[PDB]
């Protein structure tokens, strides 16, 4: 009966998790598509790649801290290698445990698009290797830590912070992560002539990073479906929402980018769908699809505001806007939580949006602190024992190099 | 009890829209496949783009039209913007709902690969909400119209027409839509020889194409699947036999093709594998596979003699088949409902076949009649303000072209 | 009640064999991947046609020899075209059926890989239809053939024999029968200079073979989930399990490769992660997530080896390293299973791992024997009525002719 129920339970679980595995492909073919030709190799390559390590670090470390039992509402403390998951009352064990890896591999993946091109191999390994056992799960045990061990809660979520499927603790801890990995590598060599102005570097692979837009959108349906941690008629509902805001983000992207630029550019328009995305994943389960069609909207002209601002204001690059996209879309949607979420959701301990708005900008803000900091030095670090960037004849020449023979 | 398997019937429903969802992508991956490698471009974008439309179409008036409150059993006047979906007593609200608008999608990106590769961008994106506003769902009413809201019928339901997952709602409506354009836009600038020969443009990524049929394919499972709108044994019988349809229709191609052409043309069996596929959209959950093996080995066979049909006597240029495949395989499948369908699924005022071939062949003139002639009309007053074609210098160079900068 | 869990356990499997089906879409872009870009048609096109025929071969005949009523535990003798299906108590049906064809399109598809490049298309498609007709199904009813006809065996079965998901079953049979052909149809002309040494053909689109990594990967969580044939708790413990051996495949693969060839080779990457795959699917519902990252290490760098001593010391010209990740993957994890498993799980009559060895060893001796050699024969008979290479000017220009016009 409630046997029953749970087992439902575990199928939903795993089939949006397996959903979620399947935007790693999405975000590979993305990268590539939005790639120069001659470095397609090591893009795809790193991506797979970040897949292992990410699963591996997940599972003997990140898990645990993340959602372990609580110290403090600061770290967790056992769960390590999955230690004992089974007798946990909470019923969906492995289940949960898979749904929760595959959001870690998509935290950490958003790195390689940030620093593709100039970055060598070591930087993104053991990125990836420090975001998910340090950075990921720690900022997660503070903003989930209540979710699966019994009695206990992490310091953010305490505090009333909101975040459904992970707007901030998958997108905005990975795109501010990547942001200090792209200051730190620096420019793509050709990117900035000597009066400033931007040149318009790869994008060699439209239909493939179009492919990359259609299952990445795929896989948010688990992403954000799967966050219900359950099968009730509220499926229907977080996914019709999470459609309704990559749809409406895209056409205000269209109408925005037309009458700005007088044409239809395809990388703000993907760049705003996938913004959308990332910030309909803070509140998908508690907004009606006309408020996720408004923050669709909002969100896809603020996202390629963000886009072009980054560019040519601050002077990072991003070969594939994944600042924009997942830094600054998930603090548009994890803002809009307070604007747009339904009351009854709302945890601010006054139950007001002005309230509730002030605890998801602190969340915005420790999440930034936290991962761009953390990022800065672990980059500094890095840096002081292996250079960071590849040379400029291999960039020039392309990091595909080994298969030449 | 009735809740939880109400819960099992929101899983399935929201997981085969997710799937159909995906066919999106299998459209895109098709039709760029089919293309000239210097239109990929364009053809990737539509092709997203109209998924951005049709949803925000559907969810405004077209779910409304098609499935709301009958006025007369012609139209629908309600549920507009989803107006109280939650309060109605049928099951399935959300889920239905946007089960309905990824086919209302597939119905509408069907146009794209008829027009490809001359037409412009204006004739594409209002075709799309036009069909999504107006053709599909209306005809939608008239055949499904009974199916969500409490104590209706559209007229042709009411006269007993059969369309399990919509081989003429779907994809006829949006194949004969796709016609009418193609007929107003004209044949690709070197299609036709001054003695009236064919040449073979296109197909110029079979790999692409074929990874498109697959997806198709897979996606179909779920069309198909999902159509039943709750779970039951009978979940497998409907995808075996959609299966089974596919892979007969692929090998009738391959001796067919053989026999009367001494060599595999890759075009010609895709064609016939779509085909089959559409075709069994009208009758997976009431034929036997046997009877879904002949459905297959018919519409494989009459597909590929449809496509040249169109090309060479017609003189319609249609790049990737999609009258044939979506139009002429969506009227050979809703005919053979009444051949081959379990005698107590017939909805004919008498339960005989003659009698149900009669109501099935009506649907189907009254499904060109609608969407050919609407189609006709709305490409007849639109180019009265907008070119439908691009410059032929343009056609030459290839749409591909603000990507150079 | 039981009613509702049947409907459950019906959606899981059918949801299971549709992304068992998209294995053949990861298959079809893996082997491109791999291929010379002249090739790639080709080798698509064998692809989407080897389905054709697995389905109805398997629809036919191979399913009843499978799984059909036992005649001495050898042979399955009823459920020819599913011939009453519906009326066996066996409670998952179509579902089931549907299931195992998916297997089946697995087990015959390996061959493409193996021959690509130099084959020409008869040896393909009656390869496949010989191996779906009599190989794959026999050695199917030795090993599985209790699984669905009421109170009966296969012989090896009764011996003990465990293979949870196909390790050997599908992999190692496919493998060994690709290996045969592979024999048979010789070498690719530029494989083997003079003096011994093999050079580097093909791998032209590394991005298209992580795609088809991707695909796989995803698509092995329902081969392995789905073979629970259930629906419970375990289904998180399979997926997760199946998760971790491939990451600790890759990992192992990239430690190995750096330290002994100083590069990462993409080539080794794959193979290893895919034969873990294949190695876990023997065991991942009997195994705890630990042993299934020790099952990976090992099964990654044993494939490696296996991968270099098969194409350097056999001198067996294996364009995707087919025979490396399913033949030897398969061997490998099916010999883990007495090594790892639960000891609840074992057959083996006195209950010990040793003696489970013993039998798990005779299960791969006797599939070997039986593919391997039937396959043997099989393409000796038919090169004695038809070459089973092209010729070597078409070798060289590409087996891609035909679109050209
Ligand atoms: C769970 C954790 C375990 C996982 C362990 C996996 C083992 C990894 C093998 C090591 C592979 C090293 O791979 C190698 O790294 C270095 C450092 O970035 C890269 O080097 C690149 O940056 C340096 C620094 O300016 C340049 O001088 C060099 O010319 C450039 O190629 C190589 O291009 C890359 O080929
Ligand atoms: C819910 C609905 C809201 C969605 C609104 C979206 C806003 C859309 C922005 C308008 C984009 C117009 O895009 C533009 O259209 C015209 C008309 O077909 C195309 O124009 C094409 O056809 C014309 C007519 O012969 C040719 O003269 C022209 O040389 C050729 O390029 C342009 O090539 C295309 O770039
Ligand atoms: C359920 C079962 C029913 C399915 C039936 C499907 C019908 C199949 C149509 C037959 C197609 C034959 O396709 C054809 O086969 C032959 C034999 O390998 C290939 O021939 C190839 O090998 C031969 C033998 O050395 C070479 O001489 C030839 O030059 C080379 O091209 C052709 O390249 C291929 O085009
Ligand atoms: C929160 C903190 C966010 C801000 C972080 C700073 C970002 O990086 C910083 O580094 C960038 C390197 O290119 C910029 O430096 C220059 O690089 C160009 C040549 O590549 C040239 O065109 C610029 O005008 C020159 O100033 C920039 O001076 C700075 O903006
Ligand atoms: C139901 C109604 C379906 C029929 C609709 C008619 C289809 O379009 C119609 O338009 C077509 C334009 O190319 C054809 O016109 C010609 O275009 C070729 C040069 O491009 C030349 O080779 C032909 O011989 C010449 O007649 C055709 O004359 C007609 O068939
Ligand atoms: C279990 C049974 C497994 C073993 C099966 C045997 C595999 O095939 C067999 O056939 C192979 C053809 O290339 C090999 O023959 C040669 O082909 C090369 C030129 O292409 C040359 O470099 C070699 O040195 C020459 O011996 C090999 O002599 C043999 O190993
Ligand atoms: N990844
Ligand atoms: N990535
Ligand atoms: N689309
Ligand atoms: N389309
Ligand atoms: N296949
Ligand atoms: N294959």
């Amino acid at each position: 009966m409630e046997n029953i129920q749970i087992n439902i339970n575990h199928l939903w679980v795993i089939m949006a998790a397996c959903m979620v595995f399947l935007m790693q492909l999405g975000f590979t073919s993305y990268e590539t598509g939005f790639s120069q030709s001659k470095n397609a190799i090591s893009i795809a390559l790193r991506n797979l790649v970040d897949t292992l390590i990410s699963s591996l670090v997940f599972f003997s470390v990140g898990f645990g801290f993340m959602f372990g039992k609580s110290y403090m509402g600061l770290i967790g403390i056992d769960l390590f290698f999955a230690n004992d998951l089974a007798l946990h009352p909470n019923t969906l064990s492995y289940s949960f445990f898979f749904f929760q890896m595959v959001f870690a591999s998509t935290a950490a993946t958003i790195l390689t698009g940030a620093i593709a091109e100039r970055s060598g191999f070591i930087p993104n390994i053991a990125g990836t290797a420090f975001i998910v056992a340090i950075i990921y799960p720690i900022f997660g045990h503070w903003a989930w830590g209540n979710l699966f061990s019994p009695d206990q809660t992490g310091w953010l979520k305490e505090l009333g912070f909101i975040d459904f499927a992970g707007a901030t603790v998958v997108h905005s801890i990975g795109g501010w992560f990547a942001m200090a990995a792209a200051i730190m590598v620096g420019p793509r060599i050709d990117k900035y002539n000597p009066d400033g102005s931007s040149n318009r570097i790869g994008l060699h692979n439209v239909p493939l990073a179009t492919l990359g837009t259609f299952f990445l959108w795929f896989g948010w349906f688990g992403f954000n479906g799967g966050s219900l941690l359950r099968v009730s008629v509220n499926i229907g509902l977080v996914i019709l929402n999470t459609n309704m805001a990559a749809a409406s983000a895209g056409v205000s992207a269209l109408i925005f980018i037309y009458a700005t630029r007088k044409r239809i550019e395809a990388g703000s328009l993907f760049t705003a769908i996938l913004a959308g995305l990332v910030a309909i994943t803070a509140s998908s389960n508690m907004v009606t699809p006309v408020s996720a069609v408004a923050i669709g909207l909002i969100t896809g002209i603020l996202a390629i505001i963000a886009e072009g601002f980054i560019e040519k204001t601050l002077k990072i690059d991003d070969p594939v806007s994944a600042i924009a996209v997942h830094g600054v879309g998930g603090v548009i949607g994890t803002l809009c939580v307070a604007i747009f979420a339904q009351k009854s959701y709302l945890l601010a301990e006054n139950g007001s949006r002005m309230h509730q708005l002030g605890i998801q900008a602190l969340g915005v803000i420790v999440a930034f602190s936290w991962s761009f900091g953390l990022g800065m030095l672990f980059f500094l670090c890095l840096k002081k024992v292996k250079r960071l960037r590849v040379t400029p004849e291999e960039e020039k020449r392309g990091l595909n190099v080994a298969e030449a023979a």
